[PDB]
């Protein structure tokens, strides 16, 4: 059973210091793609992509969002390019939060200049207003009981429903800690996410008047590869990925489990290739679809690339 392949582009928790550094030396396609992404990013970032990846002394250390998000975007775009170089073209692409931007590029929907602009400017808005103001929390629990436990906490919301077992809430940090302590009181699993902002929450509305000002000139195109939106929760077949879409993506829930249930049950997708620097979503697909990661934390060189290609080809 292989049917169709989907490229998964995750959101948070996939970063690690030095991701792609060994791959910049090992893979010429990856290095070419990362140079192209650096050229695309440079009119916005002030820093250097390769310097951050090679952890040069005068480079940012991925601690801030306005760095870690365009770097993750570049790595995911480049890793998709590597996959396609080795014979694995996606029958579809599906993205999680910021991953959607990367998806939107590999689908052909957005151009690299526009994709880079989206990721960079949204990350800068997050760092200029959302940073240090919010919080996010992963709970090993269904969103059905989680939407119930959000009662009494108007400053919270459901940020993502990644699988039928673990959701992600996002909101005010004090209420995030309160909910985490309440879950630790009933003996449940709770993982406070190391994120100073609160994506997909209400606070994102603050940056709306900013986002529409910096993403207005976008020129989205018809997706060449099918593009399953986890915001609209369905296919995207029209050039409707403008700046408003990129605000909605950041402000509204991530419907990733709906996306994978749809692509698996309906459209015949059997293999999901998580194009990422560390797998964070493959432990959430249904038990019947194959999940294929790319790189792992600190395992991000040619060893890991050939291991992932071997696990894909054995699949």
């Amino acid at each position: 059973g292989v049917g169709r392949v989907a490229f998964v582009f995750p959101g948070q928790g996939t970063q690690w210091a030095g991701m792609g550094a060994e791959l910049l030396d090992s893979s010429a396609v990856f290095a070419a793609a990362m140079a192209e992404c650096e050229a695309a990013l440079s009119p916005y970032v002030d820093w250097s992509l390769e310097a951050v990846v090679r952890q040069a002394p005068g480079a940012p250390t991925l601690e801030r969002v306005d760095v870690v998000q365009p770097v993750t975007f570049a790595v995911m775009v480049s890793l998709a390019r590597v996959w396609q170089h080795h014979g694995v073209t996606p029958q579809a692409v599906v993205g999680h939060s910021q991953g959607e931007i990367a998806a939107a590029y590999v689908a052909g929907a957005l151009s690299l200049d526009d994709a880079a602009r989206v990721v960079t400017l949204r990350s800068k808005s997050i760092a200029a207003h959302l940073a240090g103001k919010g919080g996010m929390l992963s709970l090993a629990l269904s969103e059905d009981a989680v939407l119930e436990r959000l009662a009494g906490f108007d400053g919270l919301s459901v940020a993502a429903v990644n699988g039928p077992t673990a959701t992600v809430v996002s909101g005010d940090p004090v209420q995030i800690e309160e909910l985490a302590r309440a879950c630790e009181a009933d003996g449940v699993r709770a993982r406070v996410i190391p994120v100073d902002y609160a994506s997909h929450s209400r606070q994102v509305e603050i940056i709306e008047s900013e986002l529409a000002e910096v993403l207005a000139g976008l020129s989205p195109q018809a997706p060449r590869v099918p593009f399953f939106s986890t915001l609209e929760g369905a296919w995207i077949t029209e050039p409707v990925l403008d700046g408003g879409y990129w605000y909605r993506n950041l402000r509204h829930r991530v419907g990733f489990a709906p996306a994978v249930e749809t692509l698996a049950t309906d459209e015949g997708f059997t293999h999901f290739v998580e194009v990422s620097a560390h797998p964070v979503l493959t432990m959430a697909l249904p038990g019947t679809v194959t999940g294929l990661a790319t790189l792992r934390r600190d395992n991000g060189g040619q060893d890991r690339l050939v291991a992932s290609l071997a696990e894909a080809w054995a699949n």
